């Protein structure tokens, strides 16, 4: 499970907010973007499998899973594209409370910048650097690093 | 060591592939901008450290390093911001052997994608996971996860 990403969608001022967690950590990455289309989803794994070793994404919705757009960008980056179906129910949960948090945090620097786009990556920033003890941040590098091992 | 960064600034098509480059692993991350601007560099360096543990950046030339809106990216996000003084003469040789490698991989896959930004990160992917034996992405999280521990 150290290769095992989960794709989540979550929408905040008229916008749209793209996150991709690893799995094992809750280390994220996330993108502001106008709609989710299997163009953005594409680029946006793109970016993510030339980051981090991912071998798996759990698609977000049926409609990314479809995507022929979707599909080439995890065929091209050597990503196996599984669907999101939530057979531990325990997944709904954890993913509906990190969109809280990340909501909460973006409030809570919402000020420090114009655009939402910036207000995400600080908010990633800090979701990211918390101990919660490891950080997210630690523990995605350590269960990488043991896997290489 | 585990924490240092480096900016550098190439030109291809008439846009900026902006990069910056672990300088211990050689492991990078880059994007396509209209211009080099001060809000660019700031945004760029504001995601770079949500992502990986920025200690220190050293800086791709005067401008950067003067800007004010740079100097509160780094600031907010507690990267100290150095100077990109080559005291060394063999940086300058690496970056531009780097960014050689970069636009000889573009070109490779120029005709995988319609727009430049998508081929800049398709060379991200492949310039990270080349086995050279290990890859840029192996080592930077191996030379991290030394560091935390
Ligand atoms: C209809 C899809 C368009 N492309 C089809 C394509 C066109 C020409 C050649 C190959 C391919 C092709 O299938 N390529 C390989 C097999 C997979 C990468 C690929 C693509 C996907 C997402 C993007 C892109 C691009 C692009 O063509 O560059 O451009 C930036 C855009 C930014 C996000 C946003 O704006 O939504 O995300
Ligand atoms: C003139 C600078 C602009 N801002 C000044 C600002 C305005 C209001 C409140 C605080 C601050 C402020 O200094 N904040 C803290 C201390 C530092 C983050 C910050 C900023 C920088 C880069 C960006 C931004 C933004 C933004 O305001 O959101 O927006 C997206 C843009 C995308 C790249 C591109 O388009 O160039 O990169
Ligand atoms: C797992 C072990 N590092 C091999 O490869
Ligand atoms: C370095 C060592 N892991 C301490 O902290
Ligand atoms: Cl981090
Ligand atoms: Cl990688």
């Amino acid at each position: 499970s150290p290769g095992i990403w989960q794709l989540d969608c979550t929408h905040l001022e008229g916008k749209v907010i793209l996150v991709a967690v690893h799995v094992a950590s809750g280390y994220i990455e996330a993108e502001v973007i106008p709609a989710e289309t299997g163009q953005e989803t594409a680029y946006f794994l793109l970016k993510l499998a030339g980051r981090w070793p991912v071998k798996t994404v759990h698609t977000d919705n049926g409609s990314n899973f479809t995507s022929t757009t979707v599909k080439a960008a995890c065929w091209w980056a050597g990503i196996k594209q599984e669907d999101g179906i939530p057979y531990n129910p325990q997944s709904q949960g954890v993913i509906e409370s990190m969109n809280k948090e990340l909501k909460k945090i973006i409030g809570q620097v919402r000020d420090q910048a114009e655009h939402l786009k910036t207000a995400v990556q600080m908010a990633v920033f800090i979701h990211n650097h918390k101990r919660k003890g490891y950080s997210a941040g630690e523990r995605i590098v350590d269960i990488i690093a043991t896997d290489i091992q």
